[PDB]
């Protein structure tokens, strides 16, 4: 998959399961166009968001619904979401893994980019 | 000072100096209204963004211009910016520090909320 | 595998390849006994450190040779290693993934523990 | 103050208060000699560990007692402690801040080295 998202829970030491993820692409008019969406699996992974064909060059935003995740576990967290904004495919097709590590008042995000 | 931002550079082991920071408040129509901005100091800090009176409950977004930071150091970055989105809640402690730790392909952010 | 180690490089956005890892186990005399060792692969993974049989209860230390990694890439980093110390298998056998995200002046480590 | 330690709690969004911290210096025989210790303050900080005169070049280990911290909050932790091992180098900046961000199954540490 050219775009994969992995989410971990730093309180439980577990994959973050059933986390909603929305991907947008910046349009020529500077608005955010919906691009793809999905939910993390039992492994905390979300595959199959897009295809080589559809994932063209652009500025992408990956919005991870961390507040819905924490509220479903009965926790009141700080952030509304984790937002990951990046230019993709500027020098040709690449494969992107966007990882997020979640705590109720903190998160980390890392990109692994492969050719 | 209800709202302060601290930025650290994980590659050099230093405060992240002269980083542009923009704070937005979400409007009733779901747009982002500019609210406050500035540049981190020699200590990596940005104070004086707002006042108790101005900083009402609401959804806020803090955009840290990480890409320009890494460009000025001659280092190739992944993200356009770091985005921190949160609801201000008067029920909790009154002083918010939004910390960010920057690497070229990764960042973390933490909210330190104190009285 | 009951014990796996994954290492990422937050400067390159890549797996951290050929990273030496040493695992120790605390002996009844309080010294650190060598337990297993290995090197991360092209994927940044290290499997096959141990077996269900050998990985009994105890206090384990996973030492990741981050300074050798950075020096091989021509970089002078801050830490000597990343050290991950934990009690394992206290309530029966579990599978542990120890992840580390490396920058020259910073690192993160996460444990994913599965039954 | 050549050596200062700052600890943050990612679950509560707060300084990590009353955390025990032990600093060791590596001896010629490869053992760890106690060097300095204390408990983080209400701000999560530990100042006054050493002096310019005492803090000579050498390999140091900072052990942060994360397990006792999480136990006192009634939260189940993974790590025994957080370990930060580094060489002090007079060629670089003179003030070292060792920051740590704590979650139950994850931590990060960063060195902020300034003049």
């Amino acid at each position: 998959c050219p775009l994969m998202v992995k989410v971990l829970d730093a309180v439980r030491g577990s994959p973050a399961i059933n986390v909603a993820v929305h991907v947008f692409r910046k349009a020529a008019d500077d608005t955010w166009e919906p691009f793809a969406s999905g939910k993390t699996s039992e492994s905390g992974e979300l595959h199959g968001l897009t295809t080589e064909e559809e994932f063209v060059e652009g500025i992408y935003k990956v919005e991870i619904d961390t507040k819905s995740y924490w509220k479903a576990l009965g926790i009141s967290p700080f952030h509304e979401h984790a937002e990951v904004v990046f230019t993709a495919n500027d020098s040709g097709p690449r494969r992107y893994t966007i990882a997020a590590l979640l705590s109720p008042y903190s998160y980390s995000t890392t990109a692994v980019v492969t050719n």
